[PDB]
């Protein structure tokens, strides 16, 4: 199927497609940890695919998850990370490592635009087209809509190819390594914000 | 205080290997803007009570014992607010100062009862030491450095080490040593990006 | 008749449909109490019709609705009950209660959105479109339009159904207890605007 | 002053025993966010002018005295900004306190002159009492607290009682003593809500 | 004709087409009434007719304009008087007086709306139409568009209508003397505007 | 300083008669707004350096000698600000007081080249006199008012006549006496639309 | 052709057209000169004909195009001229020289309005239509579209008959001596800018 | 200090014949917005330590002699922020003030290691001189300029030629003399912007 569906976790069979960069977004009941769980993980692999995980209320494990976003070996891909790390780190207890951001990498090349959305960088790097559904989407229903689907499933499919395309601007306008760094630091920015650091800039002097 | 060694350009060859450990150090410029103002001063401490002030000339782009301790990655380079000064030496000299200890990322991530985390109030509760800002900010770039500034620049300076010590054990203590080394790794990153521009915006916000 | 209109207080044949919950918005000269008079109250008890009582100025009086506000055995639903409260209050002397408010139960609930109106939370939570008019309409008229009458009643038409869908978020999330010391609380806080705190927050340090 | 009688721990139950009526209390922390900075002193005072100081230690969860006296109904926790400290002692020992009386509640509600609702311009013209606010703001989870430390955590309830009495009689020459109350009875309900995350907003407004 | 046309001042013969109100608005470069000059000066007697007299550069004078403008026996209405008797002042020396200015009035009794612009309320209040421009117009042309003549023409062929309908709500809703007290301290207002107050309310604190 | 007449209620007929022209006046109350913070003293002076100070009980809405000063349309009433007053003793009486003269106003129109409008500052650069603002505001309501609340009281009318005078002198001087008289004209308005909730907002302005 | 095209610099025989008030304008990688590059010049000598010179990474050399920015008999015509003349300084060292700026103009005579953009002024100036492609487009690229090519040429194309109606605005409304001040400032505006005081008026007090 | 040269209405030519060189020159109003608050005093110095204080009378419009000095291409103008007195000048007497060097747009160019670029500040740096700002702000346009008065107004220019040299050679040293002569040359028409209504935007900015 174009989307794979999961309880819990991801099997180990749809695990073992992902053989490089790990593409992923969350959904969760809002944007404070502490107090909106996680609902939903959404993963992809780069074919036009992606697997759909429910997370259950209280839900602390789920063990394949957990392995690809602690293994060093596989980039994790988000469109902003440091809200998403910090979720998951919050549910699980894991370090999503190592990890690559299309909007930081999206402020540090395209200097020439305001517009650092996932939506904005799809239609200018790849052509291609995606909706916002509302704001107001209830994602720990029973049974997720299968409009629910596909907007979780669309946050994920193009991450790699918008990695590709972003890696060699930041090459081109001489600011992959700035935009590495900035990755590095991501997970700890990410845990700052967990401890309530998450309105300031640790670098500034307030 | 005192005993201050002073250079004109650079730190002599004797007075660099003094530095088997961790350097503290701050600059004096002519302002905020490094594209604009100057550096004048660069003043250097090994934690044993005396300091190295090394004046810089206008237009000096070369300081070769001094800009091999700043790349030494073998000695911690210790500032209060290293951002600024970081920015400052790779734009003057091209060097990129590693690795670093910032006082004030370590003051900000355990003084948490506070919002005082300019060096004279860390000093004063960590070290229980008095130094004074001066009662008007002065040209960094005059023909000759006052007493009074070499006193001012030195202060900077002579406390790093026993400061960096008393934050390290309190990062320690209340669990955010490791938040503090990532900051420190990501910190000259932070500085470049000043200098191209991004300086008055944090790049992991959304904007 | 789908709508039942009452001239200065509710009849006691249409009082007494109300059993249960009463449904309750009223609308006024604008949002200063002390200055804009109440012009209309209007009630449903949840079967789709609603009794309209048009006020009088300077009237100080309505013993059947104020029964009813007064009545500790039937709860009064308001979407914001805060200005409402206050604006019974201050015309009647009326302490209404209890109370549940359906954008203090959003705001608990609703934890991913910032859409807190009626409107929105008619279109999430049960499917139902409402419109809002144009802000400018002299509710004091000599003779409302049927446009007043419909507009006016459709506030009261869903806070039944609005209360019982948040009811079951609340709960699901965890925090119906918060929102029921919200409810108690809220009678003191429209007193306390009507005294001129209306713009602090009494928990702040100022 | 004086005499504090100092508790590791908890509170040991003959002092406990001395509150009988409403207990005085305030807490000292880390800083202002609760999942951040760990509680370090819980102080109590029963209004005879002594205090029972409770050093908290780090990852301590439990203080079986000290909760019996915050969850028990029948005796009146006094604070001045009650609002903090039930959502640190809530995070902390998963109590919740009550019921309450918070001066500061009680202060902007009848003190409707004055902008300055603090503890310190409550005492001195309530009651007319000096305490004195630290020259800095201290490391509350030190080691050894300072006798300095001691007597300004002592000062925050010795005179809570005096203070709810004087406040309370003005709420009711002035008409908003029933206002109060309800005021109390929400707070633990406002507190649990500022851990949750909605701390900077007001749960009542539109947003 | 509609819309009767006057170089620098307007005819004896339609000047005593006003025996009562004077209805009136102005245009000019801007709005530093130092800066940008009076350009137009727009009546009505109530007909659904106007007088458009095109003010020329320079120009200190308007003997009839100026008599109109300065006769107690006749009020003159504006919506938002405080702008353009600040502009007949600095050009002509005259203190526009009685008057009476429909945008004050609209905040004193249509408390239920924020919209106190002339177009919402000749809507609400008249259920007339008018349309705005797009701002950018250089009324000091050689000559005037007929755009020009009409946009300027309804701007007062109306304020008789709608000053009855506002006078009204003041009267019913007990604000009409409010009002009036509004209204004899207006030239002072405009004239503190000219002298450098502008952008304080003089019955502040600061 | 001094001489205080102390009334309770209203003042006696007998000195009311001492107030055969202007009339200075300050009241003072339990906070700025009149719909919560009641009433507690109207303090009035003729100008020849005494003060009736006439202390206002809880809930009293009747005072006939001065409600008949007050609305008498013969003798001007002068305050430092009288928006305010002006309101609360509409609220408190029913009383429009009129005409008035408010040197505040007056102070704004003619003391341009100042952003300080307070009383104090205009009477120590207009007349050479020192008042002193209390150290802290004070409950007005007391059971007793002080030596100390009598005094500021009345020293904010001891000294309205001259400050008036020297003001329109000033405004007289500078051609903006007529500015002056019409804002006198609308304040009352000015402050009846304040109680009715448009205290916020100018409604010259266009929102 | 309508649009010439070169690479790095502009011919001379197309650089011979110019015998009088050269207009122009850049495009670049952003607003920040020290980051973003120098992309593109765009020229019109004002015959309905543009110039568009494609300028590459790290090119601190365009001979041709240098003397004419630097020619003190050839006006050059900017809309917001601060921005570019930095830019061209940056780049080249080169100080462009004498300038005119249809945006410092339009704020001078067009005081009757807040729109300032060149579009605005086309629009009501000359009655001329022109689009904002979509404020995101990277003008570094190896090949710009035809689209890139003709909005770089809609920036200079207008800008002579703008300048001439903006400057018979500025001497009938008196300000023309005004405007001619801001232009001679105006390269110095420029260097502050890129010296660090880019967000501060140097003749305020701060 | 001192000695002060007091003219009525315009300087006496003896006096305008001192000035061979630059004018150091200042004024007083009734305030900052000038078709409000009318010229009371212009004061002039040499740079000899003397001073030439001339009152100026309400609607006066003529001042021969002070015209010709300001109008005179061949002395320069010395203002610490030349933008309000030029406005002035030009609103008072319809001259155009002309070469003007402006100490303030000096101090802003070259002194960038601050923030305090007002006169006092710039002379305590530059010169080590100590002028007193008044206790309170003064009315300019009273009968008789006290003898307080006229030493304030004399302090705003015995020291700016001697001023502007040291920012000069400041300006030189670091690199923007440039820059601040077009600034000067600008002056003026910032001056008449601001009489128009531009005085709160910069005609440089998008808005
Ligand atoms: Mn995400
Ligand atoms: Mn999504
Ligand atoms: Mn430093
Ligand atoms: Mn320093
Ligand atoms: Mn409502
Ligand atoms: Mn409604
Ligand atoms: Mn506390
Ligand atoms: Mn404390
Ligand atoms: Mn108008
Ligand atoms: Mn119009
Ligand atoms: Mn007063
Ligand atoms: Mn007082
Ligand atoms: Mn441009
Ligand atoms: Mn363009
Ligand atoms: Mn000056
Ligand atoms: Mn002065």
């Amino acid at each position: 199927a174009t989307i794979r569906y999961h309880e819990g976790d991801i099997s180990a069979e749809d695990a073992a497609r992902y053989k490089g960069a790990i593409a992923i977004d969350t959904e969760t009941l809002g944007l404070v940890p502490r107090r909106d769980r996680l609902c939903v993980v959404q993963l992809s692999s780069g074919d036009g695919t992606a697997d759909v995980i429910r997370i259950a209320a209280g839900q602390k494990q789920a063990p394949n998850l957990v392995h690809m976003l602690a293994d060093p070996a596989r980039q994790k891909i988000f469109h902003y990370g440091r809200f998403d790390i910090a979720v998951l780190f919050h549910t699980f207890g894991v370090t999503t490592t190592p990890v690559f951001c299309t909007k930081i990498a999206s402020r540090l090349c395209r200097t020439y635009t305001d517009r650092h959305g996932l939506k904005d960088n799809l239609k200018e790097m790849l052509e291609v087209d995606i909706s916002k559904a509302q704001q107001s989407s209830d994602w720990a229903a029973e049974t997720l809509s299968p409009a629910q689907l596909e907007y979780a499933a669309s946050d994920v499919l193009y991450l790699h190819a918008l990695r590709d395309k972003l890696t060699a601007r930041l090459i081109r306008d001489g600011r992959i390594e700035h935009a590495d760094a900035c990755f590095a630091f991501l997970p700890t920015r990410a845990k700052l914000d967990l401890l309530g650091w998450d309105e300031t800039d640790i670098f500034a002097h307030s």
